């Protein structure tokens, strides 16, 4: 069971992506692929086209942010309670469709 | 707007991923002045890491080099910042270390256009 | 002298206040037959930030909404008019946006409350 | 530098308050301080004591007005120029003498 994260560009520009990193793996996730992308604004309005709003892509893509996909028995749940400032999915088949959005299974990497 | 910035290479190596220090490492390089304005998450190949690591194709070391590379996934990173270069360096300390960083800016250069395109380097602003 | 009069509570985030949008901002209220019979531009603190929005403490978004409106001066105004609460909700569409305003009677009477004294409410006959 | 201003309460009546902070804004000044007071007697005569006059201050107090205080590269030009139904300061330190009548530091919000 996998979900999904992002850290917002308001920690990225603070310099928090070791805390966020750090906070996750000594509660038993893993991070099985990440990778840092600047969002476009065609970009930003495909991952939150279920709204269709203006002022969260222009957040979104003011500045570089860290995406990654997390692995563990029962990450969903743990990954919630773990934690705005970062998303994280809500229920199971929300993150395949945020996984699959910013990863081929080209560019994730079991363990 | 200082002169001194530059753009130093880092690489995770696989024993620091699969204990899971990823986080503990960045932890240690942002509390340094140093930013992370490019990383991913990639695992490396025979094909990949003897393209890397090709200047020690003669060595009787690069077989077993390249086969710890990739032992599993590795995180690479470029750090920026004023004198990233020695600050990074200093870090460390100073071939199978914790983690990878470049050793003067030609190596810097060569090193981030083997694992980063120009499209894929995030400036901070 | 209908009794639908009625006021709301108004505010103009710091991305609105640092992008000089806030005669853009009144133009439309006034367009729509509201009326700012009370304003003010303050500068919030984590001291006033936090009574304001003192009802979402308990969440994991509080200490970045009070981060957010500590960022910049803001502009809070008092807004006038028959069915203003429906009329103001109506302007902006329906967390972050690009202005505030008061969903409820209760809510417009205990924001205006926090911000404005009636001795700085101004009737304009 | 910063300039001084206020909307007579012929505007303000009329709901001009966009219009007025709208042709500022798009002209290069920022609003760094403001309110809305309804003047006294004694308050429009203490700020039009240079006189000493009785028809001004019964226009003045005749409704709610808007006091602002404007900044910018050159405000006090650049004010004058753009604009009787507005107030503007005429000479710097005679926006002092008017910024100080109604606003203390506290109440001033360099961005």
């Amino acid at each position: 069971e996998r979900t999904f994260s992002i850290i917002k560009p308001d920690a990225v520009k603070r310099n928090l992506i070791g805390e966020i990193y750090h906070r996750i793996e000594k509660a038993g996730l893993q991070i099985i692929a990440a990778k840092m992308v600047h969002l476009s604004e065609e970009q930003a309005s495909g991952f939150y086209a279920e709204h269709e709003f203006e002022p969260l892509k222009e957040f979104m893509t003011s500045g570089p942010i860290m995406v990654q996909v997390l692995e563990g028995e029962n990450a969903i749940a743990r990954y919630r309670e773990l934690m705005n400032s970062v998303h994280g999915s809500d229920s199971p088949a929300s993150a395949a469709r945020e996984i699959e959005f910013f990863f081929p299974e080209s560019e994730i990497c079991p363990r």
